[PDB]
């Protein structure tokens, strides 16, 4: 096949392993990813969008499912907090099941791979930069099914929750951090 590697923001190959900010492609979206202690949770577990438009938000590590260098597009990867909360036992994001729907969080416990191995970036046509939205990869039986989008949900404090979304998946543009 064609890998069709994932791009950055500047146009270099997305690095595999590397971090990355995670920033709306458009400007008045907000900024990066962040955490928040949402609901009963006894510590920020809660994946976020940043609302301050200036922030990159946290510096993002991008892990495919391979050795390779770069990320083949239709590769699947866990996305992890470079500097996780200390409460989180790993920096990886998960899915987890709600009475509302699926929503991202970050967990007290480290999991299994095939609980983080669960996002797909998917390239968005009519772009000139390159602009990805974020699939999540529910089971299918013995494998996985991308056919769910990552979009946000305010909730009642302002939070921007990232959730899995049925309609307006949100876009991101990725951005490398200083290492």
């Amino acid at each position: 096949e064609f890998d069709d590697d994932l791009v950055d923001a500047e146009g270099n190959l997305v690095e595999n392993g590397g971090t990355y900010y995670l920033l709306p492609h458009i400007w008045a979206h907000g900024g990066g990813i962040e955490t928040a202690k949402t609901g009963n949770e006894p510590c920020p577990l809660t994946v976020v969008r940043s609302p301050n438009e200036v922030s990159k938000g946290e510096p993002i590590r991008i892990s495919s499912q391979f050795l390779s260098l770069f990320i083949p597009r239709g590769s699947l990867v866990a996305l992890g907090f470079a500097n996780p909360p200390s409460c989180a036992a790993s920096p990886w994001w998960t899915v987890v099941d709600s009475p509302q729907g699926p929503a991202v969080k970050l967990s007290q416990q480290k999991l299994p791979e095939k609980d983080i191995l669960v996002f797909k970036f998917e390239k968005v046509s009519h772009s000139n930069i390159h602009v990805y939205k974020l699939l999540y990869c529910q089971h299918d039986e013995e494998d996985v099914k991308c056919d769910q989008y990552i979009g946000i949900h305010r909730d009642r404090n302002g939070n921007r929750r990232l959730v899995v979304t049925e309609e307006n998946p949100l876009e991101l543009v990725l951005l490398k951090a200083k290492s």
